[PDB]
């Protein structure tokens, strides 16, 4: 599945979705998530409450609320255990397989630099992108960072990536 990568806000993204990182109570924090919260409204978190606890590494669908998407995929990558390279390879997919039994075209992941926490952020987004290059090409995923720098580089890896097809 094809990948463009914007410095941006992701909830700002314009398209069918938008993938949540998020842990398996559905409970979303602050920063990006609360971000989510603030934009979409109250109703999000109200379904992920009617859904509640799923396992670390699947992902559950929200409506999107006054956001320009229709579904806030929510992708468990930590919670009952820390988050691994492990547990996001498992959420990517899920959040992906979600996307595709919805028959979406356009979703949005957020590459949260810096902001990744406990593991290496360059890991956690070739993790990501190995298993969205899998996805079905009838998707059109959009990876938004926070920073032009962090976007800008990985735009240059996926035309390294084309150039050679590593
Ligand atoms: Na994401």
């Amino acid at each position: 599945a094809r990948i463009r990568a914007v410095q941006g806000d992701i909830t700002e993204f314009q398209g069918d979705a938008i993938v949540n990182a998020a842990n398996n109570y559905l409970k979303l924090g602050a920063g990006v998530a609360g971000a989510i919260l603030r934009k979409g409204g109250p109703s999000i978190q109200e379904e992920c409450d009617r859904i509640g606890k799923i396992r670390v590494g699947e992902a559950a669908v929200t409506g999107a609320g006054n956001l320009p998407v229709r579904y806030v995929i929510h992708a468990a990558v930590l919670g009952d255990e820390p988050a691994s390279l492990e547990t996001v390879r498992k959420a990517t997919k899920s959040a992906l397989e979600k996307a595709v039994e919805l028959g979406l075209k356009t979703v949005a992941f957020t590459a949260l630099g810096a902001w990744v926490g406990g593991l290496p952020a360059e890991a956690v987004l070739r993790v990501m992108d190995e298993e969205i290059k899998k996805a079905p090409d009838t998707l059109e995923v959009t990876g938004v960072h926070g920073t032009e720098k962090s976007a800008e580089a990985h735009r240059r890896a996926l035309l390294e990536h084309h150039h050679h097809h590593h």
